[PDB]
């Protein structure tokens, strides 16, 4: 066969396996086809399940109708985003924080802003992530040549500082144990283990950026399911300002996984070693390798952001909430050391002497219940495993009575 | 003031000056604090005016209205995209041409998609491109570390082959004197000069990368603007499957400039030197840096490839080019050397001895008419302008007037 001369990016090499979550949706393809009868219930990958609001819905229907008419049609829009937009966002989540109109950039979410911030940082930048986290944070590190290779005896990238977020520590980084890099990704309430930092967890994450003129990119993916009184933005903190950016996503807010809108705050404070302000950085990206998130989707977002779309967010919001409720009630019911599943959609459940894989595999075997490996989150989510509370009612409650019949003589 | 110590990544500070079509905006935002009451017709950036078509926004609005039923919704999609969508494109653009459902990536458009290639192929790769040619190509290229810095003498960054197309040339490199690189990013019809390389141009292409091991990202976002008898597609030369892949989008087609949707097309014969197929790499990159297009967008581009989709497509596409004639007979007229038009809605006007930003100032300022100088697309544009032809049919006959008016009584 012919082959071209071209090198494989040796970066694409260092990755270990396929990305998590499509993995996920092949064992359980394997699963249906040794089992082609099973109801297999869905408490994996955190998707989305319930419909979108009618006020939302209507909304980008609205826009898709304007345009086909001369007086409503629109071609490209700023690659930031529409300013009522942006000023949407800036007012409604970080009112008072200091954040203008202009520091707020629109995306096709969170997902796809944490690579284009990668591209951004470059391939010589260290970073930190939470152990466990989601595994974006590191694949895309690795994807953009800030790393060694994998190492098989403690599961990790090299020149990554893992940083261990356990029980024993409730669930935040022990910092004066931290080495210090450039980047520090931290995600809160977190994905997977539900952890939301509190103020004066935050606090200390702020001093020691300032200390190590360290940058965070604080992910909010889940700060609207808060239950306790814990702060939503980074920039409630002083000085945050100085040393944290933050994306966020209405995929988890609206049921827009499949709708895509997100954005990032980067604020005016956020400086380069040289003095360069780092959103100027951020500006040339999104201006030169993306060309806008949709405009219906923009206008769904919008309309998000209005009291009847504040309204429907939180009804929706409150009924994964009180998913997450039965999940906890069961396995906590059945003797299991329980976290999470307070301020996050997300139960994580400590599986003690067993590996998560072998876990995930008898779960699904038995009950057809899927979940998700902790240690698909990096190796600090070995012995757990990851309950996603997204789902009809009917299908948690169904999950939960499959739980309880499995796991009753433990 | 406090700053960190993070290093600012050094591909950006490469960077000669910001992303040309901002810039272009920019001077137009100027111009209209100077002149609030101008009446400015915009013939620079190449945005589509005209309203998407009743049919696609219908498709698009029910997908909404079905978002907030239980059975109608869906959540994340595959990030490869709906598989209906990539089977509707690999059969409409691509039938007959060996191109599977599997070998199509859907994506929010091509722009997006010319960084995720960037991503995947990395920072040791060279490349090469049209001069001029659109100017992503060679930014996203400086920002993914593969050049050198910004030489001013040359107007060029260090480490591009900067492929020369000339009218003299016809617009075609002459490849016996371009050097070899890992990839050669080809846009055909082109961006600006509008120039569609033919059958036999295309087979040179073909040959030159399969001899010197090289891999061509072939971006036929205007191909359905062709009017010669021309191939639309890089996977009509035979042999293409080995070395090159295909960028295409809706923007120009169908209006979606801001609703979002493109593909790429990567073959399965396509290997990097240890074997690899390349499709497998844009899968992870995919798959890691993406959550798929929008689903609305997604259900707007599957009823845009149906027999009603396509007439109204079509219809729109024709409705630009016949703005693209008003244009080209406005500037022969007045004498200039004149390209393009034919075979893509931009015209590329010839202005000798003068520098092109100079150009685009002068008309803005005087006919209140924004053009995009040819220098923001390489050095090989400078002493050119790109005039669009996307616009309401009053506004291009209005622009001809006052391009007519300022200077018919000096040419
Ligand atoms: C902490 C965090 N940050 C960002 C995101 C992505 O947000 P986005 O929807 O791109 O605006 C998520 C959603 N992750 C879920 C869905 C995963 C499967 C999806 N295909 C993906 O790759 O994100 C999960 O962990 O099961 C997240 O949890
Ligand atoms: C040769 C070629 N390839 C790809 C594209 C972008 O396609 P996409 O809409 O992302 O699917 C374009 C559109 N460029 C236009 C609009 C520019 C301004 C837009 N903000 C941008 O940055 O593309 C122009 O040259 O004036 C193109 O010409």
């Amino acid at each position: 066969e012919y082959k071209t001369k071209v090198s494989r990016n040796s970066n694409m090499s260092k990755l270990q396996a396929g990305y998590l979550f499509p993995e996920i949706a092949r064992r359980r393809s394997a699963h249906l086809l040794k089992y082609p009868d099973a109801q297999v219930i869905s408490l994996g990958i955190g998707d989305t399940t319930e419909p979108i609001p009618e006020v939302i819905t209507s909304a980008m229907a609205k826009k898709a109708h304007e345009l086909s008419t001369i007086e409503g049609y629109s071609g490209y829009g700023a690659e930031q985003g529409a300013k009522p937009l942006r000023a949407a966002i800036a007012k409604t989540f970080y009112g008072g924080l200091g954040i203008g109109d202009d520091d707020v950039f629109v995306s096709d979410g969170a997902k796809c802003d944490i690579s284009r911030l990668q591209v951004m940082f470059g391939s010589n930048v260290t970073i930190a992530v939470q152990d466990p986290s989601y595994p974006a944070y590191v694949d895309s590190s690795v994807i953009m040549g800030q790393t060694g290779q994998f190492n098989t005896d403690v599961q990790k990238y090299g020149n990554i500082e893992y940083m261990r977020c356990t029980p024993e520590n409730g669930f935040f980084p022990d910092l004066s144990t931290v080495g210090r890099t450039d980047i520090i990704f931290f995600c809160s309430p977190n994905n997977p283990t539900g952890a939301a930092a509190t103020r004066e967890q935050l606090t200390q994450l702020v001093e020691f950026a300032k200390k190590n003129g360290s940058i965070i990119v604080y992910d909010s993916a889940y700060a609207m399911y808060m239950s306790d009184d814990n702060p939503r933005s980074i920039f409630e903190i002083p000085g945050a300002e100085e040393v944290a950016m933050e994306t966020a996503s209405f995929s988890k807010y609206a049921g827009f996984t499949g709708v895509r809108l997100g954005w990032t705050v980067i604020p005016k404070k956020l400086l380069y070693s040289d003095g360069f302000p780092v959103a100027k950085d951020f500006n040339r990206i999104i201006c030169t390798c993306f060309n806008g998130a949709s405009n219906i989707s923009q206008a769904g977002a919008l309309a998000c952001l209005t009291p009847e779309g504040l309204e429907a967010m939180h009804k929706v919001i409150g009924f994964y909430k009180e998913n997450t409720n039965i999940i906890i009630d069961t396995f906590t019911s059945l003797g299991y050391d329980v976290y999470g599943g307070k301020n996050a959609p997300y139960v994580w459940v400590h599986f003690p002497n067993q590996s998560s894989w072998d876990v995930f595999a008898e779960i699904l075997e038995k009950t057809h219940v899927v979940t998700t490996p902790g240690s698909g989150f990096g190796p600090g989510g070995e012995g757990f495993v990851r309950v996603s509370a997204f789902g009809h009612r009917e299908n948690i409650l169904e999950a939960c009575r499959r739980f309880k019949q499995l796991y009753k003589h433990h």
